[PDB]
This record gives C-alpha cells, structure tokens and sequence, in this order.
RNA sequence: GUCGUCAGCUCGUGUCGUGAGAUGUUGGGUUAAGUCCCGCAACGAGCGCAACCCUUUUCCUUACUUGCCAGCAUUUCGGAU
C-alpha cells in the first residue's frame, strides 16, 4: 500500500503555494523553489506517509476508530468515495462547531436523523399529505447533508485524518482539546504545530488527495483483523 | 390607562476572555412579524408572531311552524282558503 514516490512525483505532491504565502515553520520541508512557488521534497514525504499508513494499520487491527475529514470542494468527492469503500464515517461538508467537544448535544440530532430514516423506511407519508411530506423530506435533506456522515459511529473516534489542516483548524483544536491524535496533510502555507504525524504534501491537487486517501483506505482494508 | 398590536424578551450544554461578559440572537435576501430560506464555534429550547374562538361571502345534509308559495283548486283578489 506504500507509494514509494514514483506515484507521488507523478501526481504532483511536490508543488506548493506561492513564496509570499508560506509559513516559516515548514523551512525543513521547503527544500527549494523552482519558480515563484515552493517545491516540497518527497524525500521527507515518503517516510512520514509510510509511518501514517502503519499507524492506521495498527488501529484497524486493534479495531480502534479513525474519522475522515476533508471539506474542500476539490477533495469532497474523493473522501466521499474513499470513506464509503473503507467503511468509516466522514465529514464531507462543513465541520460543525463542537461536534467532538459537545458530542452529547449532537447525539440528539444523530438520533433524529436515524429515526427519520426509519420513518422513511416506514409509510406514514402515505397517510400524511404531499405538503408536510415535502418539508419532512427537506429536513431529511439538510440533516443528511450536514451530519449524515457520523450516524453509524457511536463514540469519539480514536484518531482523525485531515486533508487540509488550515481549512479544518477548528477540528484540530477540538482534537487537541480531547486528546485525539491527528494525521494530516500539510502544505507550505500551513501550521504543523498541533498535528501528531506531520506528512507534508500538496492538497490542492485532486489526483494527489486521491492518492493519499486511497492509500489510507487500502491500509484500513488491509488491517483485516 | 400608556408606549403599542410596537417585535421583541429569555434559558441549557460547548467555545473565547484573568474578569464583568461575549457567541449563539450576528451577516445576505424576504415578510404584516426573531415570518421563512442561506452562510456562519456554535449546538439546542420557552414566552412572544401565526393558528386554535366569533361573524360575513359559495355549496350540501337535517329540520317544515307562528316562517315560505313554484305547480293544482277555490277565492270577497288579501297565502285569504
């Protein structure tokens, strides 16, 4: 399931953002700049990626939980497919404030969505008229769109996998508050302070995030115990 | 009585602040209305608004007197009989 770095170079993980937006805390991984943008050297990318894959493998083996989080328009469908075929919950859409630190109140909306799914399997809408059916379907739509990811999961996940740490900084803070480890993809214009396993690489490239999430899903599938 | 039939007034978990506090309740449209929809460290609730009450506008059922008179008959031409 390892990438070696053939595929990383092919996908384009080395590319980064412009030199005027960089965070001075990535100087170790900056390596150099071919043009006005930075180029992270994959020499540092591959070992951290391998360790992240091994850690995901070990958690999958001991049955511990990892949540998936990527909310960018580029990575939304990618994490959709990968979390679906890896059988883990996900946050494809916006992170809700306090989803982890205030899980008790979110369980109520989780139960509401699950009960509404049971009602959808039921037939009460046949007795009700078309209008109230149209609304109840639209609350169905909004709650599924917001928190349809985490309905199956019943507790705090034992780890987080973050596509863009700068975009999902709130989830990073909540995970730090509750002690949950985080493995995340970090680019040049990002802060790696609060991430336990810092893998540096590009996040804008759809093919690169596809590679990362496919590697993660393959690791969890290959846990197989 | 009045502001004034003005549209607002609050509470519980979670975050920020040493703190009193803030957030939610803000921002974009819309409405008679904190009425409804989006985004958004917020996630949820109560009293307010609206509806439930009375009256008016169309039709149906039940009811046929002290109220009614389309058809029939008698009329002093008055449903008078």
């Amino acid at each position: 399931y390892n990438v070696s770095m053939r595929d990383l170079l092919q996908a384009g993980a080395h590319f980064g953002h412009q030199t005027r937006f960089w965070n001075p805390k990535m100087r170790q991984y900056i390596f150099g700049a071919r043009n006005k943008i930075h180029i992270i050297n994959l020499e540092h990318t591959v070992p951290a990626l391998n360790d992240a894959l091994n850690f995901a493998n070990q958690l999958a083996s001991k049955k511990n939980k990892v949540l998936f989080v990527g909310t960018k328009r580029a990575a939304s469908n990618i994490i959709r497919e990968q979390a679906q075929r890896a059988g883990q919950p996900y946050v494809d859409h916006r992170w809700l404030g306090g989803m982890l630190t205030n899980w008790k109140t979110l369980r109520q909306s989780i139960n509401r969505l699950k009960d509404l799914q049971t009602q959808s399997q039921d037939g009460t809408f046949a007795k009700l008229t078309k209008r109230e059916a149209l609304e109840r379907t639209r609350e169905m739509e909004k709650l599924e769109r917001s928190l349809g990811g985490v309905k199956n999961m019943g507790g705090l996940p034992d780890a987080l996998f973050v596509i863009d740490v700068d975009h999902e900084a709130i989830a990073i803070k909540e995970a730090k508050n509750l002690g949950i480890p985080v493995i995340g993809i970090v680019d040049t214009n990002s802060n790696p302070d609060n991430v336990d396993y810092v893998i540096p690489g590009n996040d804008d490239a759809i093919r690169a995030v596809t590679l990362y999430a496919s590697a993660m899903a393959d690791a969890i599938l290959a846990g197989k115990e």
